[PDB]
C-alpha cells in the first residue's frame, strides 16, 4: 500500500522508510518535496538525481539505515543491483545502482532476486539480512557480505571501515567489516589479494599507523631517513613539489593532510563520485601550483612503502598493477639511474 | 487513504477520481504526471495552474463531473468556495477557486462547510447533492443551486445552460436549468431580475430565434429595415464598421458570428476567462480594421434589441447599467438628434 | 562521431538525422533545443518524453522515417526494443520503446542485437533492411515484418496500414501491408487469425465498405432492416443512446463519426496511447449524456456484425474473446430472450 | 516608469502596453506571467523565448500594432535591430530581433538610434513614426519603410501585404503597400529589381490572378494545353508526382493548395521561421509517398510562369538566381532536349 | 569540430577543455549537465548562470587555468570582452563578458580580436600568450597585461596578486603581478597612480605589514598609541562601535578580521560580485548592533592610515575621491573641531 503520502510520512514520523501506515499532505515544486507542517511548507527532500522528484524521494527515504559497503567496493566487485534494499550514494545524492528488486514499483526489476531478470545481473546480497545467504547460493550472479562465517563458503576480509548513512566509519559499535563472496555464472570466486584504500577526509585526516605518526610529526629529509626511503621519490610523490607552475607529485592523500595543516589548497572533484583513484584539479593557494588532473589516492602510507619497494627501477617507464579495492589500479612508474623520478597512479 | 498513486488509479481506471480503491505507479517529470503504461510513460496530467502538480492533478481528478452552473454566473454571485467538490475552469485549465472543503488536504481549509473559516465565505451549494439544502439554509453565506422547488426559499430561475466537462450545452438528458439561491450575513438575498448571456462560440454559433436567423440570412440594410431598428446604429454596433484604421463598433457576438462567415479574423483574448463581457484584440484579417480592447457580449439578438429601444435618446453620454448574469453590466450609451451614435459594454 | 551539434545540424540540414556530417551552434533552454537561424534562436525540438531533452531530441531525430507497424500493433505482439532505429510514439510526441541498439549512446544497451542483453528481449527485425531476416532467424525472441516471402518461415499478413511520420496511411507509392513473423524462446510462435481495427479519425472518417456507405447514409430502423441486424442492439452499442444521463452503448467509431456530422461531443482520451480498445470520457454536447469510460474500438462495420452475429445468445452474460490486432479483446456480451441487450469491450 | 506591474496593467486594460500608470499584481511561475482576477490566476503571457520571462513578457505587450514588413523582408534586407519598436515574430513566438532601442532597458542597447553602438548595425525606421526619416538620413546603416514620398531618396515599392499583428494581410482600412529604402555604410543602396512572395495559407488559400483560378479549377493535361506550359515540367515541379517512394517535385505552394482539396498530407516545418523559401518534410496521406527536405515557395503562379518561360533549356544543369523578396533565391534548373526535367529552389 | 559530448570529454579525461578529441555520453537535466560513469550519472556541471546551461558548460570547461587579473580589475579598466579565452568570474559561477572572441560559437562575435566588431570594445590581451601584445598594438581598444617589459610601452605596475582558478594569490610557483597597458581609440594611456585592495578573505586573514601585525596584536588604544592615530576616528572606523542599534564604522576588513578572532557576525553578501568596494549586511552576533549597507574596502591598514594623514579636516563633509584599484573610488569624510567623526567609501 505504497504512495508518496505513506513515504513522506514515514519521512516525517521516523527519521526514514519503516513500513509505517499514515499519510502526510505533501506537495512537489520542480524537483523538491515539501509537506504542509502547520500552515506552511517545509522541504522534505531537495532531488539531486536524474530521476523523477518523486520516484528518487521514495528511493532516498527507502534506502539502508545500516552500514553499507563503499561505493566503490560494490563498483569494484561488479555490483548490478541491490536485494531488497537502496544503496544512497551519498557522495552522489543518488541511487548507487540503476534498478531495484522489491522496493520501489517504479524502479524494480523485480520482487525477489529469484526472477530470471536478476540472473545475469551481479545482484548484492546483505548477509545480515533473513534468508540472503541462501539467495546468494541460489543467484546466478551475486555479492555477498556477511558478519561472520559461512559454511563452505572461503572469505575474503574486506575493509575495516563501512558506509553509515553516508559517514564512512571504523564501527565499534556495530560491525563494518564484512567477509566477501562473488559467484560469477554460478561459480564461487577466489577474489583477489588486494589493498585497501583508507577513505579518509583531508579536514578530519587521522594517521592509522606509527609510519602515518612520524610522517605527520617529522621534517621531510628526516622521515625519509628513518624509513630509509632515499631514491623513492617521497619528496615529489608524497610530499609535493610546490616549486614551479605544476604542480609536482602529490597523490597520496596523507601528503595533502600533512600540506593541509600548514597550508590550504582547493581541489576540484570534477567527477564527484565514490572509486579508489579519485582526480582533482588541484591549486596550491599559498605558491601558486597547480594541477589539471592530480590524481588521488589514499593508501594506508606503510602499503604505498610496500608497494613502490616491491618495484623493479630498471626501465624508464612501466605499468605497475596493483590490486586496490578489489580493482586493478595501474600505476605508471617512472625511473632514472636506479631510482623513482615519479610513481602516480594511471590516468586511464 | 488519499495518495497520488490512488487518484492516478482513478485517472487511469474510472476515468476520474471515483473514490475507489488501488494504486498505479506515477512518476512526476516538473509540472507533468505521468504513469508507466506497459514499458513506457503516457501523460494523465500536465499543470497549466499555480498550485503545484500533484496537489491539482488531484483537484483536477476531483472535479465536479455533472452540469454545474458556468464560472461567470458563479463569479458574478460573489462564490467564493466550493462545498465538497471542485468547479473546474476548463478556460483556464485550474480549479475556479483558490481553496476547497472536504476534497484535497493541500488546499482544505475545511473538511464540512459548517466549520467557522467558511462562516464569511460565499460557499457554493449543490441541492442536487444530499443534505446540501440543510446546508446552505445553515451556512451564513452561500449560493445553492436546486433542480426544482426548496420550500420558504424564493427561487431565482437561471440560465437554461450550464457546463458539462467544459462543454456548455442546454440538457436535454440532463437538467442544465437550475434555481438560484442567495444568502449575505446569514440573510437570503433576493436574486435581481436578469438577461442571460448566451454562452456561444464562433466556429459553431447557431440562432435562437427568428431575429438571429434574419440577422444572418438578410442583408443588412433590410434587417433593420423589417425590425425598425432605424435611429439605433446597429450598423456600427452589431455589424461592425471595418472602413477606418480602428476597427468600429462590434460588440456582439451575433456580428462577429456573421463577419465570419465572410472573412475570418484575430480575436487576442488577453485575459483568459469567463466573463459576461469579453474583451478581445481584434484584427480584421480582410480589411485590416482593429481595436485593442473590444467588448464583446453574447446576447440573444432579441435582448439586446430590448435593451437598446427601451433607452432614452436624449442626452449626448449617458452610464446604462443592465443586469446580466447577476451582474450590472455598465455600457456607455452615445447620442446625436434622436439617434444612437454608438452603444458599447463600458469600459471601467 | 555522434554529437547534439552534429544531430541537429542534419534536423537542420536534411529533414531528420541522415548520418552526415557537420555541426550546428546549439542551445538548450530547460527541455527545448534551439538553433541560432542567424541573429535570433529558432526551436528545432520540444522535449514531451521523460528523457533528458538533448537524449530525446536525438532520438526523435532518429526515427524511422519509412512506414513502420502501427504501435498498438507492436504492443500487442510483446515488442520491447528496435534494432538499429527508433520507432516514435506521435500519438505521445515520445519513443515507443525504453532503450535503444546501436542508436543513441545514451539510451544504448546493445550496438548490435546478437548481445546476451537482447537474448530475452522481443526485438524488433525490419526485414526491409540489410540482414535483419538472419538475424531474426538466430534471435534468441523477435518481432520481424517483411514486405515478401521469407523461406521457411510462415507468414502473417498485417494490417493493410502502417505508420508513415505518424501518418497512418494505406500505402500506394509504398508498401504498407506486412508479413509478420514472432518467436518466443528461440521458438517461431505462430501467430493467431487476427482482426485488424481499421485505425480511423472522426474528424476525416470514411467508409470502407457498402455497409458503411449504408450506415452512414442510411437512418437508423433502415440499416438494420437491410442488413438483417434485428436482436443485436445496434441502436444501444453502435448508434448509442443519448437519452439519459449516462450515455448508452456508442463503442464502434463508425457511431461516433455518424453523431458527429449531425453534433459534436467532447472525446477525453485520459490515457494517450495507441490501443486496440481506446477508453473515453465522451459528453455529447447537443443532449448532454456522459459516460467516464467509454470503450471505443474502430472495427471494420462488417466484421463487428460478423463477430456478434455468430455470438451464441442463451446465455445472460459470457467473456466473448476476440483476436483483434493480434491481441485477445475481451468483451462482455449480454442477453435476454434471444436477443443482444448490449455487446461492449469488457471493462478489465 | 517601467516596472513589471505597470507593463501587466496596460496588458490587462489596454490590450498592450499604452505608456498608461497604474499597476496590476503578478506572480511568475516558471516560464508563465500571471495575475491575480480576483481570487484566483488568469495567465497573461506564456514565455516560448529564450529570453527570460519578464523580459520577454515586456517586448511582447511592447510590441508593433501596426502593419509591419513581414519578418522574412526585414531578414532579407540585412534588417538587425528595430528603432523604437518591438517588432514580433509570431511564427515563432518571441521578438524578430536580438536587441532594442528605447524600448527594454534589459535589452536596450541603446535609448536612440543615434548613438555610436547603432552605426554598424542596420537599425530599421518606420517613416510613419515622427523624425524616423530623418533618423534613416543621418543612420549609417538603415531600413526605412514609408507610406509615401520622400525627397531626394528613390523607392522601392514593397509588397502588397504587410503583418497586422500576425495576420497577413493586404489592407484596405490600413496601408500595407510601403516604400522601401536601405543604407549600407552611409551610402543609399539601391534595392533589387524583385518578385514578392504572395505570404498564402494551405488552409485558407484563395487564387489571386485568372491563370491561378484555372489552375485550380481545370484539370491537369487543359491547364498546361490552355497556358502553353509543354515542356517546363509543370506536372512535377507545381503539380507533385507522388507515385515513387520519394514526393516528386511539388515546390510552389498553389500545388499544395490544390492537392490539399482532394486529399491531406504532413508538413513538418523542422525550422519554424518566415523565410522566401520554406522547407518542409513531406508525406502525402494519400500515396504515402514522401520528402525530407522539400523546399516550397508561394510565387503568384504568373510569376513562376514568367521565370521558368525565360530560361535558357539548353544545358543539363545550371544554377538560376532570382531575386525573390529582396534576396537572391538560387534554384536548379534540369533539363533533356529542350524542356525542363525539374525546376526547385536549391538546397544550399 | 566542437561539441557537447566533446567539451565533457575533455572536462571528465583532462580536468578542462584541452582541445583534445573524443567524446563522453552526456544528458541535460534542466539547468545541469551530467555524464553516464558506468550504468549511473555523474553531474559534471550545475549551471548558475543566465546562459543556457549547454552554452555555459562550454565557457566553464574553457575557462583560463593561469593566473588572471581579478575581475574587479578588469571591470575597473573598462574591459568588455577577452581574446581567445575566457575569464570565469569564481564569484558569481558565470562568465565575466557578455561574449567571446574565438571560444564559443554561440557566445562568439569574431573569431579574432582584428575584426571591426572588436573595434570599438576594449578586448582583453593576455601577453603571455604568442601574439597578444601586438594584438594590443593593431587593437584600437585594449587593456595589455605582460609578465616582463614591452619596447616603448610605458609599464603601470599591477596587484601582487591574482586569480588562479578562484584562488585569489600572490603567485610564489607562478607570476601573478603584472604590467597593466590601456589603449582609447588608438592613443596609448597614462594610467593613473592607484592604491590597490589586498583582496583577503575573513576566514584566513594574513597581515601584509608592521603595522597589520600591530593592529592584529596589540589591544585598541595601544595601536593608536604607537601610530599617533590620536583624532582620526579608527576606534569607530577600523575598530567598529558595536555599542548602539546601528553598528559604527566597520569599513576596513583588518578591522573585520580582528573582530571575528573574538566574535563572529553575519556579513550578507546582497550584491554577490567582484568590485573594489564591497557592500554587507552585517549584524554582530554578540552585541545585536547590525547595519544594512556597510562598506568594507580591504586596503593596506598603511595605505589606509596614508590616505586619511593625507585629508584635510576643516570642512564637516567633503567628497574624497582615491584611486583605487584603477577607479575612483569616492569616500565621504566627516569632521568636527579638527578631527575625523567618520570616514567612509561613499554610497554610490
Ligand atoms: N480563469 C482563472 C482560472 N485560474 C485559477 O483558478 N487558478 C488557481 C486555482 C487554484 C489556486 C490558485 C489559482
Ligand atoms: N504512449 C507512450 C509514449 N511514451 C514514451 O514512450 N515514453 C518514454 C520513452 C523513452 C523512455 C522512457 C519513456
Ligand atoms: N523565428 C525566430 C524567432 N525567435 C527569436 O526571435 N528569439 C529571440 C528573441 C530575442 C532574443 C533572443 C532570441
Amino acid at each position: 500500500a505504497m504512495s508518496l503520502e505513506n513515504v513522506a510520512f514515514n519521512v516525517v514520523n521516523k527519521g526514514h522508510f519503516d513500513g509505517q501506515q499514515g499519510e502526510v499532505p505533501v506537495s512537489i515544486i520542480n524537483n523538491t518535496v515539501y509537506t504542509k507542517v502547520d500552515g506552511v511548507d517545509v522541504e522534505l527532500f531537495e532531488n539531486k538525481t536524474t530521476l523523477p522528484v518523486n520516484v528518487a524521494f521514495e528511493l532516498w527515504a527507502k534506502r539502508n539505515i545500516k552500514p553499507v559497503p563503499e561505493v566503490k567496493i560494490l563498483n569494484n566487485l561488479g555490483v548490478d543491483i541491490a536485494a531488497n534494499t537502496v544503496i544512497w550514494d551519498y557522495k552522489r545524492d543518488a541511487p548507487a545502482h540503476i534498478s531495484t528488486i522489491g522496493v520501489c514499483s517504479m524502479t524494480d526489476i523485480a520482487k525477489k532476486p529469484t526472477e530470471t531478470i536478476c540472473a545475469p545481473l551481479t545482484v548484492f546480497f546483505d548477509g545480515r539480512v533473513d534468508g540472503q545467504v541462501d539467495l546468494f547460493r541460489n543467484a546466478r550472479n551475486g555479492v555477498l557480505i556477511t558478519e561472520g562465517s559461512v559454511k563452505g563458503l572461503q572469505p575474503s576480509v574486506g575493509p575495516k571501515q563501512a558506509s553509515l548513512n553516508g559517514v564512512t566509519l571504523i564501527g565499534e559499535a556495530v560491525k563494518t567489516q564484512f567477509n566477501y563472496y562473488k559467484k560469477v555464472d554460478g561459480v564461487v570466486q577466489q577474489l583477489p589479494e588486494t589493498y585497501f584504500t583508507q577513505s579518509r577526509n583531508l579536514q578530519e585526516f587521522k594517521p592509522r599507523s606509527q609510519m602515518e605518526i612520524d610522517f605527520l610529526e617529522l621534517a621531510m629529509d628526516e622521515f625519509i631517513e628513518r624509513y630509509k626511503l632515499e631514491g623513492y621519490a617521497f619528496e615529489h610523490i608524497v610530499y609535493g613539489d610546490f616549486s614551479h607552475s605544476q604542480l609536482g607529485g602529490l597523490h597520496l592523500l596523507i601528503g595533502l593532510a600533512k600540506r593541509f595543516k600548514e597550508s590550504p589548497f582547493e581541489l576540484e572533484d570534477f567527477i564527484p563520485m565514490d572509486s579508489t583513484v579519485k582526480n582533482y584539479f588541484i591549486t596550491d593557494a599559498q605558491t601558486g601550483s597547480s594541477k589539471c588532473v592530480c590524481s588521488v589516492i589514499d593508501l594506508l602510507l606503510d602499503d604505498f612503502v610496500e608497494i613502490i619497494k616491491s618495484q623493479d627501477l630498471s626501465v624508464v617507464s612501466k605499468v605497475v598493477k596493483v590490486t586496490i579495492d578489489y580493482t586493478e589500479i595501474s600505476f605508471m612508474l617512472w625511473c632514472k639511474d636506479g631510482h623513482v623520478e615519479t610513481f602516480y597512479p594511471k590516468l586511464q
